[PDB]
């Protein structure tokens, strides 16, 4: 492969850097914004809305050597939890590679499509890992390099970054302080974190926000990341208060790395029973998950224990286990606020592609900035012996499905907690397969009532094998739909396996796009559109970008956010 | 990218002149197993009969072209583990653009031959409508003043070079007259004059007596000849095509002809639908006895209608098993009853030692002794172990048994049994029929992991009582969190077992989990000489002369790393940019001592 990668620098890398010199520059950059104004659900009695989650995630195994814009591997970390993450820490930087390192594109959409900012990362590593000094004094050079940061963070399309300084006086330590005051004064409206490890004189960890490390948080960062070993918080809130700062930017780090759902915490020494606070949560490497597992089910198996607990179900959860899941705290966030809200259930990742039900692919592949909103509970059924999870044998449009399965004799799946003001023109829309010829009915809530709406469609057409049902929304227009479900009815069969590969809530074509073959071994460019699919005439997909390029008798489509293709630009 | 030994496959001119000792490809493509004899066969299900046979026509190497000799970093391959219900394999391939000769590759022949089942090559005369030419027909038919036929001569050499068990022909190419056909059962029968013992020689039922092709469905008067011309034998077999609702009129002929109606094998085409495909059961399996045996065509459809490994292991279990998930409790009333409603599952595991790590043949990750010592994805379905008789019989709790490719003890995979057992219930797995005499010093050993601290116990049948006795293990070892237990059997000398299980009890938990990663009843380092592999110049073959396989570990910055395996004499290895290490694993998989090559 030799394609553009994703971008990490040396300090003395980063001050001359300019992105039109710079030939992957474009294909680093997201096209994908942050969505605004994130809905809570209600799910779990026990949550509580004032403490927030940071995940510091390897969302990236390694550092260098990320292609800009996806890969043909299956096996990419995937991550979908989303939902339960205030802020992502992009997990990057090494002596060998580069210790500032902004996330890739690809994540950043992601990221962004969930209504969660993603940070990048600036490492200074320990001296036992090759860890220099030197680096940490060019950085603090003054009169040039935080206004690289902030360069690069506004190019690419992030939301600020994590500062990491671990590498073993107090001219430096005020150096820093100052650094960071100056990113606060010179940031947009961006997210500036640092880790608890250099203390007032310049390395010792405190594990709590005290008086060696106050002077971190006139104010100097947004948060603090808390390091691993402690007992109890309330000090730290109390301290926090005394500052004029919220509690809840001081993030109490919990080491997942080598056991996740495995791992040993004071859960109480954060979240005191019936008790606020005392802190927000700071997870470090829940991608774990991924990094302990072989196969794509058991990576999303570990996610799930993960993130919702060894119940399975984010409104049951058990908080005496010794996991009892990130569901059991925080409330389910979606970013399902916008008509129209369109998924494919797109998990980011496939062993094939297909389009319309068809396979146009048969190769594996990853790009997580075609990974949909998917479900904010998982999983929350009533009724029957079934199983719900995602399945890469079937798909309508990407790589994967819901598949909901197993026995039944009147069943319910709540998936998404929403808010979609309803007009005239607004349908509901699914297309599902069934193998045992069950209907599969939609589900929706209103804004004011607590019980889901369960109707069948009202016109049905045949796609290849898949049933897409529409259901006219008129009568309810002025209203708001708060939640969107599926239901099914057993029969003489007693079984039901159901693929569902779209749900929409809104109505509607692109024009053409205008693509210019070009040089990078090419790289085509083109300028309401989701995402762009490259098709060869043999036709087959070889390629889908989010962005305004990709690098690979082509066939360009644009598809717009109701995946509604436009006419094929040709090009020889 | 890959420059290395391919499996063969030739069209008759390239056949005529292929020799052995001027192929550079030909060593890596000769199998090193040799054909397993006596199977024992179980009897769980109570409507499974004796006297039909099994025939398989799997695809399992997706194309004929391309095709590694022994393996290759791909997870996702075609890793058939459902031996047990065959008793013969035919390796399907050849094409007009590829070759329509081709031998089954050195993997595949090893996996099929540990199982005890004949292999066969295939011989394939395309479809003029898929560029079939009869030019080919009549390179192949082609005769000496002699009487002799050079390529049939080639046929028998190649299949005694790599050690194969014969020939599947399939005559498919239109315009041959009646003295073509002539030509095709001399052809044949000079086959069956020349065959070693033991080979067998399959016909598809295509071509009739006239050289037009008209299948007939059954052993007709237009097809005879191409079994059995009065006293003289034509062919082992045949494959009959598919479109029959009765085959009681062939088992008649069959008999009029002095043969065996189980020398036919009737056609079911699954390759669409798989468990889905409308069969008329009836016609074949009857109220008495079969009426013929049967032939599967393209069972492989597990593999080639799945995306992932799970969902392929899921499919084969569905198809060979059927939909109960047990080979003891099939329903007949089904559409697919599943192949255990009317076969005897065969054993293997019928010599002393008996040894099992539960390899399916490929894995996304290869260990030694519990550890991950490569994290690549890799086939090698070299070594395929023996796998469980049954899939799945147990008794009591609320288990799953499945294949995990997530825990390995040696290999890529182990047996995962998992999910609720209540405090102080019992449960129970039973997993092969066996014929395993024992004698002084012989031992019961297995290896295991439990995540939630239940101990697991082996079970053992003697013959011939017909319980299971459960008993946990004497001896305990901790190797890397891998718990192996030790079970002498000397108190039970001069027995012989005839079944293998597990079996463990419920604890405060609720909750039961286990992977087993060997199960067992019951070398020098290895000459090795660094050869040249002529075709790729930049690249390496290593050669050497009790051994189950060998391992070729690197020397890295991050400890030893496995960068292949060989069940046979050699290896290639592409770009060696450097230390290696090969030992010799013995059939107990006791590791000798490492050559160091340089
Ligand atoms: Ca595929
Ligand atoms: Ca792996």
């Amino acid at each position: 492969y030799n394609g553009p990668l994703s971008s990490h620098w040396f300090p003395e890398e980063l001050a001359q850097w300019e992105p039109d010199s710079d030939p992957d520059a474009p294909f680093n950059r997201s096209h994908v914004p942050l969505e605004p104004g994130r809905v809570a659900n209600r799910v779990n009695a026990n949550a509580d809305k004032d403490a927030h989650l940071v995940s510091l995630s390897a969302l990236n195994r390694h550092t260098s050597g990320v292609p800009s814009q996806g890969a043909p591997v299956f096996y990419e970390n995937t991550f979908s939890y989303w939902h339960y993450t205030d802020l992502m820490v992009y997990w990057a930087g090494s002596a060998g590679e580069g210790i500032i390192v902004p996330p890739s594109a690809d994540v950043i959409d992601a990221s962004h499509r969930n209504g969660v900012p993603i940070l990048g990362n600036v490492f200074f590593p320990p001296t036992v890992y090759g860890g220099q000094l030197e680096w940490l004094e060019q950085m603090l050079e003054q009169e040039p390099l935080a206004d690289k940061l902030l360069e690069v963070a506004d190019y690419y399309g992030f939301d600020g970054w994590f500062i990491n300084q671990e590498t073993e006086d107090e001219g430096t330590a005020e150096a820093m302080q100052a650094f960071l005051v100056y990113l606060q004064e010179q940031k947009p409206e961006m997210h500036i974190m640092w880790y608890d490890s250099m203390i007032d004189t310049g390395i010792a960890w405190q594990n709590h926000l005290t008086d060696r490390n106050k002077m971190y948080l006139t104010r100097v960062a947004d948060s603090m990341f808390l390091n691993f070993w402690w007992r109890d918080q309330r000090q730290s809130n109390e301290l926090a208060q005394a500052l004029g700062r919220s509690p809840y930017d001081l993030y109490a780090g919990v080491d997942v790395e080598a056991r996740g759902t495995s791992t040993p915490v004071q859960w109480e020494g954060l979240f005191p029973e019936g008790e606020k606070a005392h802190t927000s949560l700071g997870l470090y490497r829940p991608d774990w998950a991924f990094q302990s597992s072989e196969t794509m089910e058991a990576f999303y198996e570990k996610e799930l224990q993960f993130w919702v607990g060894s119940t399975g179900n984010p409104a049951e959860t058990d908080g005496q286990s010794n996991w009892p899941g990130m569901a059991h705290w925080f409330p389910a966030k979606s970013t399902a606020t916008s008509v129209p809200f369109v998924t494919h259930f797109n998990t980011g990742s496939g062993a094939q592609f297909s389009a319309e039900g068809k396979t146009v692919s048969e190769q594996e592949w990853n790009n997580r900035s075609l990974q949909d909103v998917l479900p904010t509970w998982r999983w929350i059924q009533h009724g029957g012996d079934l199983e719900a999870t995602f399945s890469w044998e079937e798909a309508f449009e990407g790589g994967s499905s819901l598949q909901w399965h197993g026995s039944l004799a009147h069943a319910q799946i709540e998936l998404y907690q929403t808010e979609l003001p309803i007009s005239e023109g607004t349908s509901l829309t699914w297309t599902f397969k069934s193998e045992h010829d069950n209907d599969l009915n939609v589900g929706f809530r209103l804004d004011g009532e607590e019980d889901f709406r369960y109707v069948e469609g009202e016109q049905r057409e045949s796609i290849n094998g898949w049933t897409q049902w529409t259901l006219p929304l008129d009568a309810f227009a002025g209203q708001t739909i708060t939640g969107l479900a599926f239901a099914a009815e057993g029969n003489e069969t007693g079984l039901a396996e159901f693929y569902t590969g779209q749900l929409a809530v809104g109505a509607d074509k692109p024009a053409a796009p205008n693509v210019n073959v070009r040089q990078y071994g090419i790289q085509l460019v083109w300028e309401n559109v989701h995402h762009y699919r490259v098709y060869k005439e043999t036709k087959e997909l070889i390629g889908t970008s989010a962005g305004d390029r990709i690098y690979i008798r082509l066939h360009i489509e644009a598809l717009s956010e109701t995946f509604v293709p436009s006419d094929a630009r040709m090009i020889d």
